[PDB]
C-alpha cells in the first residue's frame, strides 16, 4: 500500500485497512443486497429529489474516478425524505466501473454485479460544511444508481462528451448547466442501510439510498469511461477500470425496502 491508495494489486482494497482501520469496521460498504433478506418498511417516506435548481461547477479526474461537482453553499440540490432527517445538499457525482461489462458496481443484488455505479453524494445542513458531515454518523447521503449496458442515456452524453478533456489524473474542465435528473431511473423505489464511504477514508457516516431500477447506457458511452487514466499526464498509462470496493461484510445491520 505505497501510498496513494488505489485499486492495483498492491494498493487495493485488500491494503486499505493498513492506513485506514475502520477498512474492517461495523458498517462498511458496499454490501450484497440479499432481496429477499431486506425487509419492507412500510414506515419508510417516499424519496424527494429536488435537483431543479441544482448548479454543476466542474468535471474532474480525480486520480481514481471523475466526479461533476455543485454549488452546495445553499439549498439549491437537495435529498430528503426517505430514511433521512432534515435536508441533504449534493455535492457531487462520480462513478465506478469495470473493465468488462459484468462488473463495475460497488453495491451488488442478490450477488449480480452491474456494469457500474452512480454516487450523488450530498451531506446534512445541520452540519455546516461537509468536513465537519463526514465525523457524524448521520453526516451524509449517497445516492447509488446502477448501470446496465444496453440503450444510451440522453442525459449522460454531456459528460461522456467532454471526458477526452479530462484524461489524466487532476485535470478539470468548466462544467456548468448540466442537470442530473437526466441521470435517474423514471422509479424511486430504493433500498436503505447503514454504512461508509467506500473509498477512503472510509468514514461511517453514510445513509446509503440505493436505487431497485437500474438505468441504461450504451455500450459506447461506458467505453469513454474505459478511456480515462489513474495516471497523470507523462507517467505510464493505467486505464481507468475497476475502480470498485468489493462487498464488504453486514454485520449487525439491517437492509429496509422502501416497496413491497
Ligand atoms: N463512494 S462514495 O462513498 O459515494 O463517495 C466517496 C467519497 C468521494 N468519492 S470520490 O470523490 O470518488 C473519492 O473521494 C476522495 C476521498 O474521500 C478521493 O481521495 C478520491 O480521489 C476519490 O476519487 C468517493
Ligand atoms: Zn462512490
Amino acid at each position: 500500500m505505497s501510498h496513494h491508495w488505489g485499486y492495483g494489486k498492491h494498493n487495493g482494497p485488500e491494503h486499505w485497512h493498513k492506513d485506514f482501520p475502520i477498512a474492517k469496521g461495523e458498517r462498511q460498504s458496499p454490501v450484497d443486497i440479499d432481496t429477499h433478506t431486506a425487509k419492507y418498511d412500510p414506515s419508510l417516506k417516499p424519496l424527494s429529489v429536488s435537483y431543479d435548481q441544482a448548479t454543476s461547477l466542474r468535471i474532474l479526474n480525480n486520480g481514481h474516478s471523475f466526479q461533476v461537482t455543485f454549488d452546495d453553499s445553499q439549498d439549491k440540490a437537495v435529498l430528503k425524505g426517505g430514511p433521512l432527517d432534515g435536508t441533504y445538499r449534493l455535492l457531487q457525482f462520480h462513478f465506478h466501473w469495470g473493465s468488462l461489462d459484468g462488473q463495475g458496481s460497488e453495491h451488488t443484488v442478490d450477488k449480480k454485479k452491474y456494469a457500474a455505479e452512480l454516487h450523488l453524494v450530498h451531506w446534512n445542513t445541520k452540519y455546516g460544511d461537509v468536513g465537519k458531515a463526514v465525523q457524524q454518523p448521520d453526516g451524509l447521503a449517497v445516492l447509488g444508481i446502477f448501470l446496465k449496458v444496453g440503450s444510451a442515456k440522453p442525459g449522460l452524453q454531456k459528460v461522456v462528451d467532454v471526458l477526452d478533456s479530462i484524461k489524466t489524473e487532476g485535470k478539470s474542465a468548466d462544467f456548468t448547466n448540466f442537470d442530473p435528473r437526466g441521470l435517474l431511473p423514471e422509479s424511486l423505489d430504493y433500498w436503505t442501510y447503514p454504512g461508509s464511504l467506500t473509498t477512503p477514508p472510509l468514514a461511517e457516516c453514510v445513509t446509503w439510498i440505493v436505487l431497485k431500477e437500474p438505468i441504461s447506457v450504451s455500450s459506447e458511452q461506458v467505453l469513454k469511461f474505459r478511456k480515462l487514466n489513474f495516471n497523470g499526464e507523462g507517467e505510464p498509462e493505467e486505464l481507468m477500470v475497476d475502480n470498485w470496493r468489493p462487498a464488504q461484510p453486514l454485520k449487525n445491520r439491517q437492509i429496509k425496502a422502501s416497496f413491497k
